[PDB]
C-alpha cells in the first residue's frame, strides 16, 4: 500500500508539501478571457477561479507544479473544486471532473520529476472548506439557523473525492480547514468511498487557527481538533495558513504531543524546528523560491517521533475544548437538566419554543459542576430530530456552554443521528441496546463508529430490561464481544449502563436493584477492559420525591460505593451532589441501609427520618 511507502520515507526523512498555487497564478496576471477556449460563451465570470484553470489553461499549471516539484509533495489544484464552491460560477455539475483533470496535470508533472530527479513524487488530493460554515450561523439575529447540511457536504465531497482518487491521487487532503464539522462530513465522505467501492488511500488533515488563542473559526483548540478527527484514522495531521511559523509555533507543539500521528505544517510569510514538525510545506506567500530553502533547511533534520501510547487508556471526548476521561480521572458528571421528561422547566421553555432561554439551563449546569452537557429533546408533543437539531447548533453559538462534550440522548436513533451531525466535537450517544436484536445492534453501533462518538450501551436484550446482577453482566458481557471483536470498537469508546432503578417503592423486588447495579460494575470492570460505567443517578430516587435532602443524600451514598466499585460517570444533578464525608452520620447510615437493603423495613425508616 501506499500507506507504507509513505510511512517509510516519513520515518528517515522529512518530506516537503509545495506551497500555494495561488500566489504563482496571481503572478501569472492571466484576464477573463484566459479561461478559457472550451467555455467562451459561458454567461458567469471565471476570473479569479483558479481551480477551472486545469481545464483552460493546463501547461500553466503542470508548469507551476514543476517548478515546486524540483525546488516533495503536490497539491492538486482542487480548492474550491466542489459542487457547493463551484455553484458561484455556474459550474455545479462540473465538480467530478475539474478533480479528474487537476489530478491528472499533478500526475504528469510528479512523474517527470520522479523521472529526472530520481526520487518518487506523490499527488495529494485538495479537500478545501467550501464557504459553508455546519457549526455557525450566518447570523447572529438566528443563531438556530443553517446554511448548508451535512447530508449536502457529503455528498458534494464524495464526489470531488471519486474524481481525484479515479484521477490517481496518493493521499486525500482536508486542508484549510474554518469549520471541523466540515471535515467530519468530508471524512464520512471518505468512508463511505472505502467501505466497498475503493481501496483507501492515506487522509491527511490540516487545521486553520485564526488567532493567538489557538482557536479555529469555529471556536475549537488543536487538541480539540484532533479528537473531532482522530476517528479518521489520517496518517498525518496538522495545521496551514492564516498564521506564519512564529505565531502558529505553540499550537503545533501542543497538537504533536496529542496524536500518534505524523505531524504535517505548512505556515505563511506576512524554519527549522525543534522536533515539531515531520512533513513541512507553505500556503498564501509560498513560492518555489521558498520551498527550496525548506527543502535545503530541512534536509538533514531528524524527523519528530510520535508517541505511539498517547492518551492509551482514555476516553477522549470533545466541545470546543477536550475532556480526557483516564483511569485516574475522578467522577464525570453528565448533566441531567436539558431533559424534556425528566424537567419540569426545561420542557415548559421548549414546548414553548424559548429556545434562548433554555440554553441558560445549559450554561448555569456547567456552571455549577457539570463536565458533559446530556441533552434529550424526546416527547410525543415534539419533532425529535428537528428540535435536537436545532438546540444542538444554538448550543454551538454560546461558547461557555460550546466548550464541554454533548451526550446525545434518545430512544430513537433518527434523532440520536440528527445531533451528531449538529455537533462539532466528539460527543457520547446515548443509547444502543439488544432491545431488537443483534443485527439491529450491530447496524446502529457501525453507524455511530463512523461518525465517530463514544456511546452508551444500555443493559437491555431481547428479554427486557436487566435487572438483576447476572442479567446485567450477561448484556454486557455479550455486548463488548460484538463490539470490540465483531466490529473493532474501540474499547475506550464503550460505556455501559446497568440499568439505575427505582427502590424505595414498597415492592420487595425492586429491593436488591441498588446492590445489582454496584456488584455488576465490579465484574464488568473487572471482565471487559477499557469500557467505562455510566448510570442514571436521579432514576434511584423516585420513591422519595418531594424530600429533595433525601434524593440528594441517597445519590451522595449511592455515588460513593460505585465509584469504588468503578462507576466512572453518570447522569446527575452536578449542583446538587455533597460530599460523602460532610452528610449526617443519621441519614448517611439510613440511607447506607436502604442502597444495601440490610434493614427489613429500610423502606419506612427513611421516609420516617422526616419530620
Ligand atoms: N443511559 C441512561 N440515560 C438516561 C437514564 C438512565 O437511567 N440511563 N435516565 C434518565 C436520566 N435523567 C434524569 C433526569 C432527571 C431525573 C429526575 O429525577 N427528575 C425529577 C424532576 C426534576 C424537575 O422537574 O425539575 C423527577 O423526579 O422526575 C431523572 C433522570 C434519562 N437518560
Amino acid at each position: 500500500t501506499l500507506r507504507d511507502e509513505i510511512n517509510a520515507i516519513l520515518q528517515k526523512r522529512i518530506m516537503v508539501l509545495d506551497g500555494g498555487m495561488g500566489t504563482m497564478i496571481q503572478r501569472e496576471k492571466l484576464e477573463e478571457h484566459f479561461r478559457g477556449q472550451e467555455f467562451k460563451d459561458h454567461a458567469r465570470p471565471l476570473k479569479g477561479n483558479n481551480d477551472i484553470l486545469s481545464i483552460t489553461q493546463p501547461d500553466v499549471i503542470y508548469q507551476i507544479h514543476k517548478e515546486y516539484l524540483l525546488a516533495d509533495i503536490i497539491e492538486t489544484n482542487t480548492f474550491s473544486s466542489t459542487s457547493i464552491a463551484q455553484a458561484d460560477y455556474g459550474l455545479e455539475h462540473l465538480a467530478y471532473r475539474m478533480n479528474m483533470c487537476s489530478a491528472g496535470v499533478a500526475r504528469k508533472a510528479a512523474e517527470e520529476v520522479t523521472l529526472q530527479t530520481g526520487i518518487k513524487r506523490f499527488v495529494a488530493g485538495a479537500l478545501g472548506p467550501t464557504n459553508k460554515t455546519l457549526s455557525v450561523s450566518p447570523s447572529v439575529e438566528r443563531p438556530d439557523y443553517r446554511n448548508i447540511t451535512f447530508d449536502e457536504l457529503v455528498e458534494a465531497y464524495q464526489e470531488q473525492a471519486k474524481g481525484l482518487l479515479d484521477g490517481g491521487v496518493d493521499i486525500l487532503l482536508i486542508e484549510t480547514i474554518f469549520d471541523t464539522a466540515n471535515a467530519k462530513a468530508a471524512l464520512f465522505a471518505l468512508q463511505n468511498l472505502f467501505e466497498e467501492k475503493y481501496a483507501p488511500r492515506p487522509i491527511f488533515i490540516s487545521g486553520t487557527i485564526v488567532d493567538k488563542s489557538g482557536r479555529t473559526l469555529s471556536g475549537q483548540t488543536g487538541e480539540g481538533f484532533v479528537i473531532s478527527v482522530s476517528h479518521g484514522e489520517p496518517l498525518c495531521i496538522g495545521l496551514n495558513c492564516a498564521l506564519g511559523a512564529a505565531e502558529m509555533r505553540p499550537f503545533i507543539e501542543i497538537i504533536g504531543k496529542c496524536t500518534t500521528a505524523y505531524v504535517l505544517c505548512y505556515p505563511n510569510a506576512g524554519f527549522a524546528m525543534d522536533g515539531l514538525v515531520n512533513i513541512v510545506g507553505g500556503c498564501c506567500g509560498s513560492t518555489p523560491d521558498h520551498i527550496r530553502e525548506i527543502a535545503e533547511a530541512v534536509k538533514n533534520c531528524k524527523p519528530r517521533v510520535p508517541p505511539a501510547t498517547a492518551f492509551e487508556g482514555h476516553m477522549l471526548l470533545s466541545g470546543l475544548e477536550p475532556f480526557r476521561i483516564g483511569p485516574y480521572t475522578n467522577f464525570v458528571n453528565i448533566g441531567e437538566r436539558c431533559n424534556v421528561a425528566g424537567s419540569r422547566k426545561f420542557a415548559k421553555l421548549i414546548m414553548a419554543g424559548n429556545y434562548e432561554e433554555a440554553l441558560c439551563v445549559a450554561k448555569v449546569q456547567v456552571e455549577m459542576g457539570a463536565q458533559v452537557l446530556d441533552v434529550n429533546m424526546d416527547d410525543g408533543m415534539l419533532d425529535g430530530p428537528s428540535a435536537m437539531t436545532r438546540f444542538c447548533n444554538l448550543i454551538a453559538s454560546e461558547p461557555d456552554i460550546a466548550k464541554v462534550p454533548l451526550c446525545i440522548d434518545s430512544s430513537n436513533f433518527a434523532v440520536i443521528e440528527a445531533g451528531l451531525k449538529c455537533c462539532q466535537g466528539k460527543c457520547i450517544v446515548n443509547s444502543i441496546s439488544l432491545k431488537e436484536g443483534e443485527d439491529d445492534f450491530l447496524e446502529k453501533a457501525r453507524k455511530i463508529k463512523k461518525y465517530g462518538a463514544a456511546m452508551v450501551v444500555m443493559a437491555f436484550d431481547e428479554e427486557g430490561q436487566a435487572t438483576e446482577t447476572d442479567t446485567k453482566i450477561r448484556v454486557c458481557t455479550r455486548a463488548y464481544h460484538l463490539l470490540v471483536k465483531k466490529l473493532g470498537f474501540n474499547p475506550n469508546d464503550i460505556i455501559f449502563d446497568p440499568n439505575i432503578l427505582t427502590i424505595g417503592t414498597g415492592m420487595e423486588e425492586h429491593n436488591l436493584y441498588a446492590i445489582n447495579f454496584i456488584h455488576a460494575t465490579k465484574v464488568i470492570k473487572e471482565t471487559l477492559p477499557g469500557a467505562r460505567i455510566s448510570g442514571g443517578l436521579s432514576n434511584l430516587s423516585f420513591s422519595f420525591r418531594g424530600m429533595e435532602a433525601i434524593r440528594e443524600a441517597m445519590h451522595g451514598v449511592f455515588l460513593y460505593h460505585a465509584i469504588k466499585s468503578g462507576m466512572d460517570m453518570g447522569i446527575v444533578n452536578a449542583g446538587n451532589l455533597p460530599v460523602y464525608d460532610d452528610i449526617h452520620k443519621e441519614l448517611l447510615q439510613l440511607c447506607e441501609d436502604l442502597i444495601w437493603n440490610k434493614d427489613p423495613e429500610a423502606t419506612e425508616k427513611l421516609l420516617r427520618y422526616a419530620q
